């Protein structure tokens, strides 16, 4: 099953919503990350330019796929293929980002 | 402000999450609306045609883009713009569906 992770549009898009599977793949249960920036997925062997272009992405609500490697809760890696995409009103305001994400170890 | 609905995929698509907005634009609080199909906002004068043309497009899994003419809590009617979108993986499996919605009320 994929995961699915909603964040707010600005500050530092803190984690508002994620479904069932973003807790089985992840090991996380939704009251440990909501209201966090989901970098804390990230670990020492995450490829750093991902994580640039990911930034960059969000900073200019553009849509991107990256396979990423992310850590457990148990600090076990595994790779993510991940897809984001602002979610937008009528007038263009970006209202949210949806994460979803497929364990693809 | 845009109000946000994400809803489960299947199953006549429960709503999962409400963001703040949606609750300034339509009465409800989250409580009052999680696990329920989002047509309780419709009433009497909502355009049948339109609900037509959301159904058959959630059942195909295809982005919308309509206004409807909704009603909040209390019983208040509010035009909506409302565009609806299919959450994917990379698979294509359908993961969600997401909402944004507007007052448009003149
Ligand atoms: C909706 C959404 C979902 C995200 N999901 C993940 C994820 O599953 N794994 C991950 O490593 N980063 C994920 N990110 C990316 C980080 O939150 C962050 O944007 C990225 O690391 C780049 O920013 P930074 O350089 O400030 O950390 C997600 C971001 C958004 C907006
Ligand atoms: C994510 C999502 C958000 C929705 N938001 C609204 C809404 O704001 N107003 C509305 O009248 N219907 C909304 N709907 C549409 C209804 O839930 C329903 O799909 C539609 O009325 C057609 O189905 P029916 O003939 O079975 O009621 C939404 C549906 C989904 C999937």
């Amino acid at each position: 099953a994929s995961g699915m992770i909603v964040t707010d549009a600005g500050a530092d898009q803190p984690i508002v919503f994620v479904n069932r599977a973003f807790s089985t793949i992840t090991g996380y249960a939704p009251n440990e990350v909501l209201g966090r920036n989901a970098r804390f997925l990230q670990g020492p062997q995450t490829d750093a330019a991902t994580v640039a272009r990911l930034r960059e992405a969000i900073a200019a609500a553009r849509p991107i796929q990256e396979r990423i490697l992310n850590y457990r809760k148990d600090g076990q890696p595994f790779w993510n293929q991940l897809s984001i995409s602002p979610v937008r009103d009528e007038t263009g305001n970006v209202v949210a980002f949806v994460g979803v994400h497929t364990d693809v170890t």
